[PDB]
């Protein structure tokens, strides 16, 4: 005789044409349920499992809704032989939450691509998510390896290892990106310039080695750009760093350097003086 209940098990769903919202109506005649009553449903958006359904011996009728496009959806039901629709609670479908992992942005240069496999320690990249209701919250499974700003999606690489960065949207979805273990980690020691020999020892104590050449650090700049574009090194106007001596450099007491801020590869720098910073490669 009349629909006295019209519920939806959830008010949000993914527009993948599979995530379904189930609507349940109850037909009653006073304190008595109406069994085998035909109910017809209609929607303003999406696909209904069936346009018509018959109630149970308990007066209940059920149907599901899915959608391939995002947007608000309004389902209505009516007692078959009567032309008076009853509106159900409004629901919303949202695009699949995704992390644009092929366009990870290098914060210092704006270059977009895959995550570099050579990491300037504390280098930063921006991860972009899309889909869901647009309200994102980020997290890292292991902040020791890499941390992420919960609101911006900006990641800071810290130590060699593999972890995952996840983003969740408030419509209740989750997307994740896995950070692969890097081949090398670059660690500039900015507290003081040191002699070449002191740089050698510092790298050894850090369990690493001096850059093998200007080429090794040039590739670092190639991937990250000027180091002082990153929060951690913003106070440095120069990160001139020692590179391993060639046989000839050793013989003459000099070494070459490469500057992670200014590039500027130099040679014939007196090694016994504190002419550069110790940058370790781990």
């Amino acid at each position: 005789a009349s629909i006295t209940e019209i519920k939806a098990d959830k008010t949000t769903a993914v527009a993948n044409g599979q995530d379904a919202i189930t609507y349940t109506v109850k037909v009653m005649k006073g304190d008595k349920p109406v069994s085998n009553q035909e109910v017809t449903f209609t929607t303003t958006l999406g696909k209904l499992s069936n346009s018509t359904e018959k109630t149970d011996t308990n007066g209940y009728a059920k149907v599901t809704l899915t959608s391939t496009t995002p947007g608000k959806s309004l389902v209505s039901a009516r007692v078959s032989d009567v032309a008076v629709d009853v509106k159900a609670p409004e629901v919303e479908f949202f695009t699949t939450l995704t992390i644009d992992d092929g366009n990870i942005e290098i914060v210092g240069t704006g270059v977009k691509g895959k995550l570099p496999t050579v990491w300037l320690q504390y280098g930063q990249v921006n991860l972009k998510a899309s889909g869901g209701n647009g309200k994102y919250t980020w997290r890292s499974a292991n902040p020791a390896i890499a941390s992420v700003d919960a609101s911006s999606g900006q990641v800071t690489l810290k130590e060699k290892g593999t972890t995952t960065i996840s983003v969740i949207s408030s419509d209740n979805q989750t997307a994740t990106y896995t950070i692969a273990t890097p081949n090398s980690l670059i660690v500039p020691n900015m507290s003081k310039r040191v002699t070449y020999n002191d740089a050698v020892n510092t790298c050894k104590n850090f369990g690493g080695k001096l850059p093998s050449s200007q080429n090794e650090l040039e590739n670092v700049f190639k991937a990250w750009g000027a180091a002082n574009k990153y929060e951690y090194y913003k106070s440095s106007q120069t990160i001139i760093s020692w590179v391993q001596q060639t046989a000839q450099d050793a013989k003459s007491g000099v070494a070459s350097t490469y500057d992670l801020v200014k590039q500027n590869p130099l040679n014939n720098i007196k090694a016994s003086e504190s002419n550069a910073y110790a940058t370790c490669v781990k």
